């Protein structure tokens, strides 16, 4: 955690470009005196979104075989708009917080567990990312009761059923076929 790490991505241009906006630049440092080009904005339902592994506050180093690492903003748009269909990227990153993962037995009250979810594939609840998060916790619901269910929180199995890259309606349904006691595999962040 906080450690840099570098990655090889390499991206398919869509019908509205690769999907991310940047800003920086020796025009612009957008950090102290840090010339570097970074990542703002992941767009949703885009390439760089869709692929997975781009993400906020990232430093593009190179693209193709221009190096961007000391450049003006209008250069590295210009390298970007330039690059063709297949464009491969180079870039560095601090590695994110680590996430807390955790095992919760819930017990149904009348109306269910006490929570509702968002995302999936093609159904993105955060950009870049295809799980199924915690979106609202109902009040006096099971969930609520427990204490332990925030917002923002993401499920990641329901008992032995996992909801890695899984479609929105595999996840409900997956809540649906239970019984009334839930074991239920969450990460905090
Ligand atoms: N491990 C290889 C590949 C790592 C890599 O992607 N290198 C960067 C710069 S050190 C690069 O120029 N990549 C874009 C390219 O394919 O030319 C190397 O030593 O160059």
């Amino acid at each position: 955690e906080g450690e840099m790490e570098y990655e090889e991505i390499t991206l398919e241009r869509g019908n509205s470009g690769l999907g991310f906006s940047i800003a920086g630049g020796t025009d612009n440092p957008h950090i102290g005196d840090d010339p570097s080009i970074f990542i703002t904005k992941i767009i949703p339902g885009g390439a760089a979104a869709q692929d997975g592994r781009l993400r906020v506050n990232d430093s593009i180093l190179f693209v193709n075989e221009v190096d961007v690492r000391e450049v003006t903003h209008s250069a590295a748009v210009e390298a970007l708009k330039e690059a063709g269909s297949i464009v491969r990227l180079y870039v560095m990153r601090r590695k994110p917080p680590a996430e807390k993962v955790m095992e919760i037995k819930l017990i149904k009250g009348p109306k269910g567990l006490g929570f509702s979810i968002a995302g999936g594939v093609g159904n993105q609840h955060i950009p870049g990312d295809n799980s199924i998060y915690v979106t609202k916790i109902i009040e006096g619901g099971a969930a609520h009761k427990d204490g332990r269910l925030q917002i923002g929180d993401k499920i990641l199995a329901v008992n032995s059923v996992g909801l890695e890259d899984v479609m929105h309606e595999d996840a409900v349904a997956a809540l649906k076929n239970t019984y009334d006691v839930v074991y239920l595999k969450v990460a905090k962040p």
